[PDB]
């Protein structure tokens, strides 16, 4: 498939998956975390978090990870009750009661890194443990080198991006 379910209600996938409304409906997905530039035009059937970032060696994903993690938590909590967090960027639409697909163009780097950050925060995993958990469902995932580094910074600071950490401050200084 073009998307795979990592844990209950949380999917990672590619550009094909984001456009396949049949598969999204069949799996009860009503939220899309869309990590792509330019942003796509989605139907209002979905709540969408447009993350306008590239998959480049100088892309800053770290600054957005607390917002991404909090948005996924907002959705999955709401989905369970059906059966705002100050961390969430205001461009993220209010979560709807259903699953969430996190996607980029290929479903390997931006999207897998965002899902890994969520798994690190939710299950107290380190980046490798998180990424292995995803890879066992979607074997092609492979963060870029800079995303692996940024996941390490996110791990160190317990998911609050703090520049009291030397390495995090250094990352932002070099940018
Ligand atoms: O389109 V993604 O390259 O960040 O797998």
């Amino acid at each position: 498939g073009h998307m795979q379910e990592v844990v209950d209600g949380l999917w990672v996938g590619d550009l094909v998956a984001a456009n396949d409304d049949d598969e999204l409906e069949k799996n009860g997905i009503k939220n899309i975390l869309s990590a792509l530039r330019p942003s796509l035009k989605f139907s209002d059937k979905y709540a969408v978090y447009p993350l306008e970032i590239d998959d480049s060696a100088d892309t800053d994903l770290l600054s957005h990870l607390p917002s991404c993690v909090a948005w996924i938590k907002e959705i999955l909590d709401l989905r369970q009750k059906a059966a705002r967090s100050p961390d969430i960027d205001t461009v993220a639409q209010p979560g709807k009661p259903g699953g969430v697909l996190v996607h980029c163009q290929a479903g390997m780097s931006r999207s897998a890194s965002i899902v890994a950050a969520y798994l690190m925060s939710q299950y107290d995993l380190d980046p490798m443990e998180a990424m292995t958990m995803i890879r066992e469902k979607r074997p092609v995932v492979e963060p870029s080198a800079t995303f692996w580094h940024q996941l390490g910074l996110f791990y160190t600071t317990d998911g609050k991006v703090s520049l009291k950490d030397r390495s995090t401050r250094q990352y932002y200084m070099e940018r």
